[PDB]
C-alpha cells in the first residue's frame, strides 16, 4: 500500500549495505563489521578479532580514518577532518605501535597537515605540511624536510592545486613513492601569475564582516600553473646536510611551451613512467627514465618515448591512459582509442613505437585492474553489446584469442555491473554488482575462478522493499541515423502504457558521459516514479562515451550543439512511444547537466514546459582552462572564439519566455562559479522574463550540506508537482 | 652574452630555444669577444661546435662543445 517518498530519499529510511574492504597482503583483508575492526581470510575460511572502538576509546577525538602500515607494525589515525575541496582536506594525526597499541607520544606529525602516506612496503612516512614535503624514516624519530620552498596559495610540494585537484590527477597528494620504498618522485606546482576567483564567505551569523575567499583558479585562456617533477632518495637521507631532489624535466617538444604532467606511474625500484600533455589536449607524450646508479641521476631515452595523438578530438577520455608494467619493466600494456576508434589493450616494447592490440570491436574496455605473469584481468561493457554494463574479462597472456569472461554468467538477470578489487598479488578477489538488481559482494579464487563466499548480499534491504511500491528501470535503445543510442527510464510502479505520464528528463549530457545503465540506485528520481507517478528518463547522445570516439569525439570544438540537440530529440522519441503526456515534459540537471538543461530551456523546442537548472555553466569563459580548453580550445581570435560567444546560455534569453525556469546556485562554489548563474539572472532580467530562483549561503558544487541538500531536493518537488499541477 | 641553440618542431611550425642548450659567455675583466661574441661553427649534424673564446689565462682560443654540456674543452 505504500510508497519510496520524499523523506524515504533524505532520511535514508531504506540504505543499501556494503563490504568495503581493504587488503593487507595476499590472504587476508579489514572489515568494519560493528563498528570494530576485523580480520578476516579467505586461504582456509577463517576470521579472527583484530582491533575495536576501544582500543582508541581512552583517546579522545573520534577516528575520521586510520592506514596500516604495509608492514603491520603501525597504524595511522587521522582525525579534526576539514574538507577543502573535491579530494583535497586537512587533519591532525597520530600513529601507534600496533604491536602495543600505545600512541608515539614524541615527534609527533604536525596539526594541519595536508596529506600523508605510508611507503608501498616497511613503514615509511611521507607527509606534506605548509605545502613542504616530509620524510618520517621511524615513526618516532624526527622528520626530514625535503623542500623548503612551499607558499600558501602559491608554491605546492608533493599537493596539487586547484585545476590539477578537480581535472588532472583526481586527488590531493602529488607523491608517489618507488615500489620497495627507496624513491619518492613528486610533482611541483607555480600559481604565481595565476588569477584568483574571488568571492564572499559569510560564515556564522558571528561573522559581523563577511570574508573574501581568493582561490588561484585559471578560467579558459588564463595563465595556467607550470609545473615541475622530481624524485628524491629516500635511505641516503642524511640529518646535516639539506636533501637534493633530482629534476626530471619536460621532454622538449612539451617545453615549447604550456602543458601538463597527467600520468606518473613506477615501473621498477629505478625506473618510472611520466605523460605530459600538451596545453592544447589532443598531442601527449610519455617518457621512460632509469636512475642511473653511478650518478644519482635519471635518464630518459628519446627513443624509449612513445606519443599518443589525436586528429579528430582530444587524448583520452579526460586523460591518457596509465601503463601497467611487467614485472621486468620493458614491456607494458595501456588502454588506447584503436585504429576504428574504439578503445582497447595495447601491449608495447618499452625499445620500439610499434604497439599491437590484444583486442578488438565495436565495444571498450573500460580499464586494466590486474596483471599476473599469467594473464591479465580487464573490465568492459562487451557483454550483449550493453555500452551501459561491466563484467570481468580475464585474458591469456600466451594465447589473446581464449579470453575468459569470470563475471558474465555468473547472476545474469541480477548482475550487469561489476567492479573488482584483488588481493596483493591476485591470488584472490572481490566482486562488487551495483546493479541491475541489489548490490551483491562476493569474494573469489582466482587460481580457480571458483565462487568461495557471499559477503554480502543486501537481504535486509530486499526484505523492507516487499512492503514498498518500488519503480522499475528500462534499459534500450533508439536507432538515429542509423546509429544506436541508449537510454533509462524510471518507470512507476504498476506501469501501464495506455495512461499519458508526465516525463521528467534526467540531464548530465558531458563529454564521456553515461547516465544510461544497469546500475541500481535509490535516488530522487525512486522518490518521483514510486510516489508522483513521474517518468524519469536519462539519454546518451552524440558526446556521450564508452561506444566509440565517433560518438564522444562528435562535439570536439563544438559544445552546446549535439548534445543540446539529442536531449531534444531524446523528448520527441519518448513522447512519440504514445505512454507520455506532451503538454507536461520537465527537464533538470546539475553542473553540465545544468548547463544543458538551460541551453534545452533556451532553444525554443517548444517540448519542455519547465526546467531546473542547478550550478550551470553560462558560458565556457568562465569554466577552468583545463577542462574547458580540452573541449573548446582557445577562447582566441585565431581559434575558437566564435563559438565561446556562440553558446553561452546568455545568448539565448528572449526563448525562456516560454517555459518555467528555476536556477539554483551555491554561493560558494569554488567549481561553478556562482558567477556563472549570476550572468543568467541578469541575461533574463534585461529581456524581462520572469523566472524562479534559489541561492544557497556558503554551499560549494555539492550543495552537500545535511540541511541544505533536504532543502533544494524539497524545493525542486515543490516545482515539478506544481508545474505538473500535481496534487 | 648568452647564446641559444632553437630547433624547429614539425608539428606546430614554431621554433624552441631550449633553456638546457643555453650557453653563456662572459668577462670579469672586460667586454666579451674581440669586437663581439665569436661565431660558432657547428658539425655536420649540428650536435656540437668550435668556437674561440677566452680561456682561463686570458688567451683566446679553440674550445670544443657539445649541444647538452656547459663546460667546453680547448
Ligand atoms: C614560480 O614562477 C614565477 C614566475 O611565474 C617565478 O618568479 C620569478 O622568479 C625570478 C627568480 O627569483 C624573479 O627574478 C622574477 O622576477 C620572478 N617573476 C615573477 C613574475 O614573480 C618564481 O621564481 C617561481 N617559483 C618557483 C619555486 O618555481
Ligand atoms: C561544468 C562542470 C563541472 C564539474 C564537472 C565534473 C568534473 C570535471 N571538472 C569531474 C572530474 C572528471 C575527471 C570526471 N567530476 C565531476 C563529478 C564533475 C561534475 O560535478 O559533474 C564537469 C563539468
Ligand atoms: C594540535 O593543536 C592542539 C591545539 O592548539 C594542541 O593542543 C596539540 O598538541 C597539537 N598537536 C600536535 C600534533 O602538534
Ligand atoms: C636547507 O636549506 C634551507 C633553504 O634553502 C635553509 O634555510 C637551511 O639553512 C638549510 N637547512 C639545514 C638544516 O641545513
Amino acid at each position: 500500500r505504500k510508497t519510496y517518498t520524499l523523506t524515504d530519499y533524505l532520511k535514508n529510511t531504506y540504505r543499501l549495505k556494503l563490504y568495503s574492504l581493504r587488503w593487507i597482503s595476499d590472504h587476508e583483508y579489514l572489515y568494519k563489521q560493528e563498528n570494530n575492526i576485523l580480520v578476516f581470510n579467505a586461504e582456509y575460511g577463517n576470521s579472527s578479532v583484530f582491533l575495536e572502538n576501544s582500543t582508541f576509546d581512552e583517546f579522545g577525538h573520534s577516528i575520521n580514518d586510520y592506514s596500516i602500515s604495509p608492514d603491520g607494525q603501525f597504524i595511522l589515525l587521522e582525525y579534526n577532518y576539514v574538507k577543502q575541496w573535491r579530494h583535497s582536506y586537512t587533519a591532525s594525526y597520530d600513529i601507534y605501535d600496533l604491536n602495543k597499541r600505545q600512541l608515539i607520544t614524541e615527534e609527533r606529525i604536525p596539526n594541519n597537515t595536508q596529506w600523508v602516506t605510508w611507503s608501498p612496503v616497511g613503514h615509511k612516512l611521507a607527509y606534506v605540511w605548509n605545502n613542504d614535503i616530509y620524510v618520517k624514516i621511524e615513526p618516532n624519530l624526527p622528520s626530514y624536510r625535503i623542500t623548503w620552498t612551499g607558499k600558501e596559495d602559491i608554491i605546492y610540494n608533493g599537493i596539487t592545486d586547484w585545476v590539477y585537484e578537480e581535472e588532472v590527477f583526481s586527488a590531493y597528494s602529488a607523491l608517489w613513492w618507488s615500489p620497495n620504498g627507496t624513491f619518492l618522485a613528486y610533482a611541483q606546482f607555480n600559481d604565481t601569475e595565476v588569477p584568483l576567483i574571488e568571492y564572499s564567505f559569510y560564515s556564522d551569523e558571528s561573522l559581523q564582516y563577511p570574508k573574501t575567499v581568493r582561490v588561484p583558479y585559471p578560467k579558459a585562456g588564463a595563465v595556467n600553473p607550470t609545473v615541475k617533477f622530481f624524485v628524491v632518495n629516500t635511505d641516503s637521507l642524511s640529518s646535516v646536510t639539506n636533501a637534493t631532489s633530482i629534476q626530471i624535466t619536460a621532454p622538449a617538444s612539451m617545453l615549447i611551451g604550456d602543458h601538463y604532467l597527467c600520468d606518473v606511474t613506477w615501473a621498477t625500484q629505478e625506473r618510472i613512467s611520466l605523460q605530459w600533455l600538451r596545453r592544447i589536449q589532443n598531442y601527449s607524450v610519455m617518457d621512460i627514465c632509469d636512475y642511473d646508479e653511478s650518478s644519482g641521476r635519471w635518464n630518459c631515452l628519446v627513443a624509449r618515448q612513445h606519443i599518443e595523438m589525436s586528429t579528430t578530438g582530444w587524448v583520452g577520455r579526460f586523460r591518457p591512459s596509465e601503463p601497467h608494467f611487467t614485472l621486468d619493466g620493458n614491456s607494458f600494456y595501456k588502454i588506447i582509442s584503436n585504429e576504428e576508434g574504439y578503445r582497447h589493450i595495447c601491449y608495447f616494447q618499452i625499445d620500439k613505437k610499434d604497439c599491437t592490440f590484444i583486442t578488438k570491436g565495436t565495444w571498450e574496455v573500460i580499464g586494466i585492474e590486474a596483471l599476473t605473469s599469467d594473464y591479465l584481468y580487464y573490465i568492459s561493457n562487451e557483454y550483449k553489446g550493453m555500452p551501459g554494463g561491466r563484467n570481468l574479462y580475464k585474458i591469456q597472456l600466451s594465447d589473446y584469442t581464449k579470453v575468459t569472461c569470470l563475471s558474465c554468467e555468473l547472476n545474469p538477470e541480477r548482475c550487469q555491473y561489476y567492479s573488482v578489487s584483488f588481493s596483493k598479488e591476485a591470488k584472490y578477489y572481490q566482486l562488487r554488482c551495483s546493479g541491475p538488481g541489489l548490490p551483491l559482494y562476493t569474494l573469489h579464487s582466482s587460481v580457480n575462478d571458483k565462487g568461495l563466499r557471499v559477503l554480502e548480499d543486501n537481504s535486509a534491504l530486499d526484505k523492507m522493499l516487499q512492503n514498498v511500491q518500488m519503480p522499475s528501470k528500462k534499459l534500450d535503445f533508439i536507432i538515429l541515423n542509423e546509429t544506436k543510442f541508449w537510454y533509462q527510464m524510471i518507470l512507476p510502479p504498476h506501469f501501464d502504457k495506455s495512461k499519458k505520464y508526465p516525463l521528467l528528463l534526467d540531464v548530465y549530457a558531458g563529454p564521456c558521459s553515461q547516465k544510461a545503465d544497469t546500475v541500481f540506485r535509490l535516488n530522487w528520481a525512486t522518490y518521483l516514479a514510486s510516489t508522483e507517478n513521474i517518468i524519469v528518463a536519462s539519454f546518451d547522445g552524440r558526446g556521450s562515451g564508452y561506444q566509440g570516439d565517433k560518438i564522444m569525439h562528435a562535439i570536439n570544438r563544438r559544445l552546446g550543439t549535439f548534445e543540446v540537440e539529442d536531449q531534444i530529440e531524446a523528448a520527441r522519441q519518448f513522447s512519440k512511444m504514445g505512454f507520455v503526456d506532451n503538454k507536461r515534459i520537465a527537464i533538470w540537471g546539475w553542473s553540465y547537466g545544468g548547463y544543458v538543461t538551460s541551453m534545452v530551456l533556451g532553444s525554443g523546442s517548444g517540448v519542455f514546459k519547465c526546467g531546473i537548472a542547478v550550478a550551470p555553466v553560462s558560458r565556457w569563459e568562465y569554466y577552468d582552462s583545463v577542462y574547458t580548453e580540452r573541449y573548446m580550445g582557445l577562447p582566441t581570435p585565431e581559434d575558437n572564439l566564435d563559438h565561446y560567444r556562440n553558446s553561452t546560455v546568455m545568448s539565448r534569453a528572449e526563448n525562456f519566455k516560454q517555459v518555467e525556469y528555476l536556477l539554483i546556485h551555491g554561493t560558494a562554489d569554488d567549481n561553478v562559479h556562482f558567477q556563472q548563474s549570476a550572468q543568467i539572472s541578469k541575461a533574463l532580467v534585461d529581456v524581462g522574463v520572469d523566472f524562479q530562483a534559489m541561492w544557497y549561503t556558503d554551499e560549494d558544487h555539492g550543495i552537500a550540506s545535511s540541511t541544505a541538500h533536504q532543502h533544494i531536493y524539497t524545493h525542486m518537488s515543490h516545482f515539478i508537482k506544481q508545474c505538473f499541477s500535481l496534487p
